């Protein structure tokens, strides 16, 4: 997250921390067995680490679940990144508390405009590269269709949007990949990609969550 602000820990108490030996990338938990995140995040061996704020410290609120299965969209295209949605199944129920929440999926889809909360561990420059150990949040509004298009001319589908600062200067950045984009309490997005980050005229890509709510209920109740 670039141009953000130390979240507080465990203030973002649905956000997750994928890891394979370190932290990869982010990811929202949606039940206590099952995370959402991107696609592009997927690998074999993930545990998922709830209740995380700094993920170099064992602070005393951390889970480490395994995941147990990893379903990455039917239609999930890595070349486009379009449908960059994952479901990840923990190996055990979390243990929801305070820390360890689950967030509701969209009924429906946000409006340009609206405002969200975006988080993760990812990189906090936007030119070279710093890790932070502790959560940062950015709030960011989901910008127009035509702006996100505009910004990225022929690798928008109906499946992102673009939400942060036309301006530059905040944003998400890599390693918030799969994290969180939560607008009036629902998850609407999914960190995905973008161009560099928190460049001018090149703001975040997000996967639309609100077209997988169907998806993602139908697979969890299946899975
Ligand atoms: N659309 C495409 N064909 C495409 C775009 C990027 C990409 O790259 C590797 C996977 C994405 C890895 C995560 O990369 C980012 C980059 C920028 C931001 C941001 N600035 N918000 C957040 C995450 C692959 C395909
Ligand atoms: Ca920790």
């Amino acid at each position: 997250i670039v141009g953000g602000y130390t979240c507080g820990a465990n203030t973002v108490p649905y956000q997750v921390s994928l890891n394979s030996g370190y932290h990869f990338c982010g990811g929202s938990l949606i039940n206590s067995q099952w995370v959402v995140s991107a696609a592009h995040c997927y690998k074999s061996g993930i545990q998922v680490r709830l209740g995380e704020d700094n993920i170099n410290v064992v602070e005393g609120n951390e889970q480490f679940i395994s995941a147990s299965k990893s379903i990455v969209h039917p239609s999930y295209n890595s070349n486009t990144l379009n449908n960059d949605i994952m479901l990840i199944k923990l190996k055990s129920a979390a243990s929801l508390n305070s820390r360890v929440a689950s967030i509701s999926l969209p009924t429906s889809c946000a409006s340009a405009g609206t405002q969200c909360l975006i988080s993760g561990w990812g990189n906090t420059k936007s030119s070279g590269t710093s890790y932070p150990d502790v959560l940062k949040c950015l709030k960011a509004p989901i910008l127009s269709d035509s702006s996100c298009k505009s910004a990225y001319p022929g690798q928008i589908t109906s499946n992102m949007f673009c939400a942060g600062y036309l301006e530059g200067g905040k944003d998400s950045c890599q390693g918030d990949s799969g994290g969180p984009v939560v607008c009036s309490g629902k998850l609407q997005g999914i960190v995905s990609w973008g161009s560099g980050c928190a460049q001018k005229n090149k703001p975040g890509v997000y996967t639309k969550v609100c077209n997988y709510v169907s998806w993602i209920k139908q697979t969890i109740a299946s899975n």
